[PDB]
RNA sequence: GCCCCUAACCCGGCCAUAGGCGCCGGUGCUACACCCGGUCUCAUCAGAACCCGGAAGUUAAGGCCGGCGCCGCGCUCGGGAGUACUGGGCUCCGCGAGGGCCCGGGAAACCGGCGUGCUGGGAGGGGGC
């Protein structure tokens, strides 16, 4: 059950649906050392180097200025995504609300604290952290909207829909969708 | 080499008749793609992108072509209209602000109709010198 064989194939070879990428985010308020603990958690949780996310504006009521890092997110692809996604689903219990699916084939669910994930330990040093896990599904041909030269729009029939997203999570990932 | 003809590709000019939304078809030897990988050059949180090496799969998408509808847009077309406005003249009217006549120019909105990219160079392909 690896990334290359996790594919929902319909009656056309090029209309297959796969996990394009999985993005894990942690929104911490201000601190660097507080961020540093969250940055260390993501590196050891996912095995991938997380990137600091800087504030887009200066919000006085949150005590954040534009340009300082207030976020740590890492995007996961191919096999690191599938491996971590399986753990994340277990921490929730193979349950995802139906309303959590968007019309364009994105699924995001939250993790209130990271201990429910298998393979992690309650540590009084890192503390307790929440997580946002977003999964993107894509049919082949998404490069048409992302390449540098001759960028254009992908046809409507080649885009992942909400119904194809729920089916992928149920039929391929074996997840209870409610 | 040379001349002529000629799809999709490359470099352009004008920059919507070229744009936008929806629907229905065509195209795949080659060309364009989607596509397959990340040893090497290069790259990032991330081989997603960029870059490199390829050729199993596919015309589902992009590109290009044809048709229909609506919006937007365009037109040296009809009306609007010789209307609005206006250069020159006046012992012409009006209490007056202003109007009128003669000679010379002359719109716009809008309504209807038509249109919905045109074109330069090159590669490739065909024919001859």
């Amino acid at each position: 059950m690896k990334w290359k064989e996790l594919v929902l194939v319909k009656d056309h070879p090029m209309k297959r649906v796969y996990i394009e990428k999985v993005v894990v985010n942690i929104g911490v308020g201000t601190g660097g050392e507080r961020l540093e603990k969250a940055a260390n958690l993501l590196r050891e949780l996912t095995g991938a180097e997380p990137s600091l996310r800087r504030a887009k504006r200066s919000i006085k009521d949150f005590g954040i200025r534009k340009g300082e890092p207030i976020g740590v997110a890492v995007t996961l692809r191919r096999d690191k995504a599938v491996e971590f996604l399986m753990r994340a689903l277990q921490a929730v219990g193979n349950r995802i609300k139906r309303s959590s699916f968007d019309e364009r084939g994105n699924v995001c669910f939250g993790i209130k604290e990271h201990i429910m994930l298998p393979g992690v330990k309650y540590d009084p040093a890192v503390g307790i952290w929440g997580m946002d896990v977003c999964v993107r599904l894509a049919k082949p041909g998404l490069r048409v909207q992302l390449r540098r030269r001759r960028r254009s729009k992908v046809g409507k029939g080649q885009l992942v829909t909400r119904e194809e997203a729920v089916e992928f999570f149920q039929k391929v990932l074996g997840v209870q969708v409610d």
